[PDB]
């Protein structure tokens, strides 16, 4: 009976958890009427494919497009940052757009980019901000308006200090494009009904206990873990599954630095050489002619003999496969949670944004280990650490326990399932 609107943003790291939320709410035991807002046009052609597939497989979820013009490119500015700004700038349009829906909407579950727009413009709708990052990094985000100097760590009372090394450098520049919309939106988190986080109590217990006490970041509304949100299905299974079926248990390293272009040609080459020297079986989402002459023919062949060099996979199907023994990851939060759910040990090589703090959380939780200066010697970093990640050892066991706790959290009666049920049960 309750009609809820899930308001997604731009790019897969934002899209996926919104799709997962929308799907979870549509089905039992929540049984909501769900509308899924999509910002058009989409930033890449790939997302269009995935979004269309989703609505076909969930006919009871209504699509709602929300047009926002592409901003004009700039020499200096990142194109994703420009797009986020444009979505943030558009957000004030949402209450009218959303209130024109039927039936009556009970609540909005929205991207952080829509916070200021939804929370300051009439009509006032009940808005839960759904952050797609860790509780850890979210607490830093909430503090960005209170940033002055970068001389010392940022110390939020009641939380472990944030070293300057891990804070995105833009956050110390109030007119950096990213910082500007972070501030604008974070200033109004206090007017949200709650902050939903794709995490679980036993994964981030120190952060969450501090928040739950009322003494730390007291202006925030309740911060509510609702994860790990379990994944969607698709009408095209992962192509590599029968190849994975042929490999020994826990023998394959899954390698992914996310959707966007992450590493330089020199870095890709070095990773190639390291993977070659490791003799590990692998599946590596690289971001097939480019690669042959990037690696050279000798190395490209040797890599092909042990692994799969791919442009795209169904990541959850890979991580759920018994052949996969480890995950070399940039620690985008969706990837962390997908790995947590399946108990897959992570070798964390973070690059930017929330990734370093996410990597810290991964190590603190016993899900993996963060190689802080991986990028100073890529070939050596993989050759040294992969065997510990891929071993039958203390880390494998700690990762396995995280998986058990992650499944427990979203099972009936679990910390996250209960949290989400309470939200939905309170609804109009
Ligand atoms: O081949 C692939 N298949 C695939 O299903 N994914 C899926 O993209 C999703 C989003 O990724 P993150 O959060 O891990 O990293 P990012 O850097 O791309 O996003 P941010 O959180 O930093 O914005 C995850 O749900 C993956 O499962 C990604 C890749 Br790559």
């Amino acid at each position: 009976q309750p009609h809820v609107v899930v308001c997604s943003g731009a790019g897969m790291g934002h899209l996926t958890p919104f799709l997962n939320l929308a799907s979870a709410l549509s089905s039992a035991p929540y049984n909501c009427k769900v509308t899924l807002l999509i910002v058009i046009p989409l930033i890449t052609d790939a997302e269009s494919h995935h979004i269309s597939s989703f609505f076909s497989s969930h006919p009871t979820i209504h699509r709602l497009d929300f047009h926002v013009n592409l901003p004009a490119p700039k020499p200096n500015v990142d194109p994703f940052f420009l797009r986020y700004k444009s979505i943030s700038d558009s957000a004030h349009r949402l209450p009218v757009h959303l209130s024109a829906l039927s039936p009556p909407i009970s609540a909005v579950f929205s991207d952080f980019l829509f916070t200021q727009g939804l929370n300051t413009t009439l009509p006032h709708l009940p808005n839960y901000t759904f952050t797609t990052t860790s509780a850890r990094f979210f607490t830093l985000m909430s503090y960005v308006p209170h940033l002055a100097s970068s001389s010392s760590p940022v110390e939020i009372p009641g939380l472990e200090p944030f070293p300057t090394d891990n804070i995105p450098p833009p956050f110390f520049n109030p007119e950096h494009i990213f910082t500007s919309f972070t501030i604008s939106n974070a200033k109004y988190f206090s007017l949200s009904k709650g902050i939903l986080v794709n995490t679980f109590d036993s994964f981030e217990p120190e952060t969450l206990s501090a928040l739950n006490s009322g003494d730390t970041l007291s202006d925030l509304p309740p911060v509510i873990p609702i994860g790990p949100l379990n994944e969607l299905e698709h009408n095209k299974q992962e192509e590599l599954l029968p190849w994975l079926d042929q490999q020994p248990e826990k023998s394959v390293l899954y390698v992914s630095f996310g959707n966007r272009t992450a590493m330089s040609s020199d870095q890709i080459l070095e990773l190639g050489m390291g993977l070659e020297r490791s003799d590990c079986r692998f599946i590596w989402v690289v971001k097939k002619s480019e690669l042959r002459k990037l690696f050279g023919e000798e190395l490209y062949l040797k890599l092909s003999e042990k692994g799969k060099l791919v442009k795209w996979v169904n990541q959850t199907e890979i991580l759920g496969h018994t052949a996969v023994g480890g995950f070399l990851s940039h620690c985008g939060w969706n990837s962390v949670m997908e790995a947590a759910r399946r108990g897959v040990p992570i070798l964390a090589w973070p690059q930017h944004g929330d990734q370093r703090e996410n990597a810290w959380v991964v190590e603190k939780a016993g899900l993996g280990v963060w190689e802080r200066e991986w990028a100073s010697g890529i070939q050596a970093a993989i050759v040294e650490k992969v065997k510990m990640i891929m071993g039958n050892n203390d880390l494998r066991k700690s990762a396995m326990k995280v998986g058990e706790e992650a499944k427990r959290a979203c099972d009936v009666g679990g910390s996250s399932a209960t949290a989400l049920m309470n939200i939905i049960g309170s609804l109009k």
